[PDB]
This record gives structure tokens, C-alpha cells and sequence, in this order.
């Protein structure tokens, strides 16, 4: 279908299906057990957000990599049951879809997980040459394979040098794991998300000392955002003005599955929208919030 | 008589595959991935078919992408599944295999819908004539004996050569399964029973629980990798030894090939001896490698 120019949200990462399963007792190596209940649920950071744009009301596409089979038909019919175009999506001829297996443990919440394998290709820059922007009025990149995505941002860049102000590109970047690697990627976006294990990783233990102590490698004019689940978040900008709001703490804590992606969705909605930084901060903690009182994305509207 | 039918459960299974099982409250990477048509009714069928016999599988199935895929890989490999109890009540099952790669070990999280399980009055509706062997994976215990009458029944009116062979899978150490002991010419119980009953190994489980057999039946136990063992009308003890692989790799669905091979022997006019022995054969062979693929 025809997609208005400049009226999309992009969002590149991850997209994997997981099943989630809830136990009594973690299982003996070897043993044969009937779980209590068991979800298959789509994830990835990239692939949560845009579902989380979606029912925010924002039009929003997803790319990342998916290869023919039963679990992209899965993922693809999750993807459009929540809205989200998956046209710029992919295809890969070689490799598995991501696939993870997860285990929680009734009787003391513990989480074991095995995680999807290694065999699919990233999105490359070369894959992402062929895209044509025009469609996009914000991009937002999941850090991942960093040398590649550094091509794709200085792409846009190069697209921005040549618009109008009124039509330039806003670009984020998450940098959501602690890999050396990710960390070139701070050098890109006009807001740039990370994560509180990847700040705690380089020895911050807060919010507002990550901000100040990596500010620093964040390019000219761009905002630095950090949230930090109950305690709220923070972001810094240019002129230096920490800023800041509290969580929002449901009833009670239902699940909290995708509450970080929910916050980027969030903040880049709030932003795009034209809202101020602060009124974005306290958006993104809004509906995080909200959600993880929730199960899924089903009521947090 | 030409097709052998086999009557239990057919399962989605998704399968990690790691090179370690993840401690608790951890994450690992597994190494690959893949999904599996499983369920035991459904692993013999898988091998039966690889084997060369033509087989039928009869199960209750619940419409669906889960089914589709089931289905397209039943006929992949040419098993009629015209048989199936499709149903509106419950999805089809499914469960999580992480398949330690160092040992071949499997681990399994089922997810047992609701789906209900096959009943004679499904059965009463099956056209016996097209059937050399009839093989029962002990579920629910009242409604199978009666499955088990029906053919008797019809075997009491037919030649002492157009007879229906029958054998009967007791998994579960449950009580209600204790009658189906019971039924069959060929009755397998597992080493997981055997155990969890009070027995320490095959010769003792095969003496313990020969009694409770239809006269001349054999009781057959396998015991891992130990090899198997089987008794007679004759009381003349069978034993087989293992054939391991050099490298175990994946153990998932070894029972249901020992299961199946041996089945598809004794449904080839082999010795019970030759069958125990074909039986750990084949098992061996599968869990040197990753599915079904390569076992013949
Ligand atoms: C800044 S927006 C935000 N608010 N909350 C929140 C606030 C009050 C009560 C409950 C949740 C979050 C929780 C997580 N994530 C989690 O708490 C996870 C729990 C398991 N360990 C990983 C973090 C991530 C973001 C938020
Ligand atoms: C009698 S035919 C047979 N051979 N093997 C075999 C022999 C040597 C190496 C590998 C396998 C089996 C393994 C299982 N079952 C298992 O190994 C299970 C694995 C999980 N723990 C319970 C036993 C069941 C039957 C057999």
C-alpha cells in the first residue's frame, strides 16, 4: 500500500519469537515435565516498540531479519495483528529465525533462558542502501552489528544534509548491551537510549552520573536518555540541564516483559510529536508504567 | 492387512539444541534450532514409514497452522493420517525440547492442552481389515480396553494367519494403565516404570510383571543403554546389547524407535531375539544424529 510520505517510524532490531513456559520446579537435566501454561509471544526491543507505537497511534515499520518458514509466519501475523508494516522486513535465504526458549519458575519467578542462535544475518548496510527513506519521519536503530549500522546512520545523514528542516529525518540509537563494539554507536542519533546494565557495566551507579559521565560521546546537539526502572529516568541535552522524572508504579507489578522498549516507543512518540524532552521523559515513564501493571501491550492504550 | 496403525499422540515439538543444559536462573546460547512432528504414536509412524512400512497414524488433532505443519510432515513421509480425531475443543499440543548435544540428554516442558484423547467410539468408526499390527501408547486406560476388545473381537472370527497383530505401550507408572497388561501379543514397558515400581533392572521388572500378561505374550523392557530385554510363554530370559553410537548426540524419541523397530521385525516374521536385537539397532543409530533423517 501507499505510504505517505514523511508519516512513519522505523524501527530497526530484532525480532524473535518466544516461548514462555511456567513451571513449578525448574527441571532436572534430562526430565520430562507439563508446564502450567505456556505463551508464544513475538519480542526483540525493536520488534516490542513498534507494536507499543502502533497502539500509541504512531503508523510504524519494522526491519529486521526473518527467513521463510513457520516461525516468520507466526511473527509476521503477530506483527500485522498489532498494526505494524513489515514490508521493509529482510528475507533471508540462509539461517534460522530467531527462536528462544524460556522457562519461569512459579515458585520463586527465576527466569532460565535459552536464547535464539546465531545462524541469521543482520541487517546490512548494503540491505539498508535499498531502502527508500522518504517514507520515514523518524528512524530508530536497536544497536546490534555496530560496524554496519554506523553505514546506515551516516546514509541518513547524508539524506538529512539535503532536506529542509521540516523534513529531516530524526534518528534514535539504542545502545542496550554491553559490547565495546556498540559503544561507537553513541556518536550517532539525536537522542541516544542506554540501557541502566549497560551503564552499571561501565561502573555508573545511577542515571544521572551515566548521563554525566558519557555525555561526552554523544554528537553535538543530541540528547542522552537513561532510564532506570522504578527510579524513574533522566536525559541531558546540550545545555547541560539534567533532567528528570519519576516511575509511575502500578497497583501492582504484573509483568515486566518489554517495559524498556515500551519507554523508547514512548519517549520517540512523545518526541516526534513535537512534546518537549521533559514532557517526553514523563510520557515514556507514563506508559512503561502502565504496562508493566499489565499482561502484553493489551491495555496500556 | 498391509498398514500398521498406531494409536497415541502427536505433539509440535520445538527443539533447542545446547551444548550444556543452562543452570538454573541462567541464559545460554543454543547452537541450532529446528521444529519436530513428535509424540511416541507419532515417532514409531515416523519410523515405521522410514523403515519401509506402510503405517497409519490415529490421534486427535485440533485444526489449526500447528496441524497444517503435523499433517504436511505425516505425508511427507507417506503416513496415512486419515485416521486423526480432529476436534474444536483445545489446541494441539506442544512442548519445548532443549537436546544436550554433549550427551545427547533431552529436556521436555509439555504444554497438554485440553484436546481430548481418541475414544473407542472414534476407533469403533476403523476399518480393521486394513490392518497387519495395531499398536496401543498407553494413555487412558478404561476407554483403550475397550479399543482392545473390538479387536479380540474381530480376531476371533478370522483365520490363525488373518489375524491382527497387537502391541500395547505402557509409559506412565499410573494404576489405570495396569490393565492394559493385560492386552497385545507384545506388551513394552520402560525403564522409567520398571523403576519407578520397584524394579532394578530388565530380568528383575520382566519377572516381576510377566503375570500380568495374556498367555503367550512377550513382556519386552528396554533399559537404555543397557540394551533391552524380553520373556517368553517360554520363560526363556532375551537380552540385547546397546549399539551406542561413538558420539550420543540427541536421545529424543529413542524409546519410540526401540518401539518401532522392533514392531516392524516381528511384523517381518523375525525372532523375538532378532527383533530385541534390530530394535537397540536402530535406536543406537538415531542417537548418533539429530531426527530421524539417516536412521536407514
Ligand atoms: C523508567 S520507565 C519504567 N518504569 N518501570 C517501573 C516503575 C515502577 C514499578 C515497576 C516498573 C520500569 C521497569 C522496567 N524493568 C524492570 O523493572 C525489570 C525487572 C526485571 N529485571 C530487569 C528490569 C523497565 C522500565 C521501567
Ligand atoms: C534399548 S534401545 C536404546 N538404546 N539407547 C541408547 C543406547 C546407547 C546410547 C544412547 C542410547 C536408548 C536410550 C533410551 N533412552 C534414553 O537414553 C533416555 C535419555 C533420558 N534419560 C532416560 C533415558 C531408550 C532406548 C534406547
Amino acid at each position: 500500500g501507499l505510504v505517505p510520505r514523511g508519516s512513519q517510524i522505523l524501527c530497526v532490531g530484532l525480532v524473535v519469537l518466544d516461548v514462555i513456559s511456567l513451571v513449578d520446579k525448574y527441571p532436572k537435566e534430562d526430565s520430562e515435565i507439563r508446564c502450567l501454561s505456556q505463551r508464544w509471544q513475538r519480542g526483540g526491543n525493536a520488534s516490542n516498540s513498534c507494536t507499543v507505537l502502533s497502539l500509541l497511534g504512531a503508523p510504524c515499520a519494522f526491519m529486521g531479519s526473518m527467513a521463510p518458514g513457520h516461525v516468520a509466519d507466526f511473527l509476521v501475523a503477530d506483527f500485522r495483528r498489532r498494526g505494524v508494516d513489515v514490508s521493509q522486513v529482510a528475507w533471508q535465504s540462509k539461517g534460522d529465525t530467531p527462536s528462544s526458549c524460556c522457562i519461569i519458575n512459579n515458585s520463586n519467578g527465576n527466569r532460565t533462558i535459552v536464547l535464539h542462535d546465531t545462524s541469521l544475518p543482520d541487517v546490512s548496510a548494503t540491505d539498508f542502501e535499498k531502502v527508500d527513506l522518504t517514507q520515514f519521519k523518524w528512524i530508530h536503530i536497536e544497536g546490534r552489528n555496530a560496524s554496519e549500522q554506523v553505514k546506515m546512520l551516516q546514509r541518513i545523514d547524508a539524506h538529512n544534509t539535503r532536506q529542509p528542516p521540516e523534513q529531516k529525518i530524526r534518528v534514535s540509537v539504542e545502545v542496550e548491551k554491553p559490547r565495546e563494539e556498540l559503544f561507537q554507536l553513541f556518536g550517532y542519533g539525536d537522542v541516544v537510549f542506554v540501557s541502566k546494565d549497560v551503564a552499571k557495566h561501565l561502573g555508573f551507579q545511577s542515571a544521572e552520573e551515566a548521563l554525566r559521565g558519557l555525555y561526552g560521546r554523544v554528537r553535538k546537539g543530541a540528547v542522552l536518555v537513561c532510564a532506570w526502572a522504578e527510579e524513574g529516568a533522566d536525559a541531558l541535552g546540550p545545555d547541560g540541564k539534567l533532567l528528570h522524572s519519576d516511575a509511575f508504579p502500578p497497583p501492582r507489578v504484573v509483568d515486566t516483559l518489554g517495559a524498556g522498549d515500551t519507554f523508547n516507543a514512548s519517549v520517540i512518540f512523545s518526541l516526534s510529536q513535537g512534546r518537549s524532552v521533559q514532557e517526553a521523559l514523563r510520557f515514556g515513564c507514563q506508559v512503561a508504567g502502565k504496562k508493566c501493571g499489565l499482561q502484553g501491550f493489551d491495555g496500556i492504550v
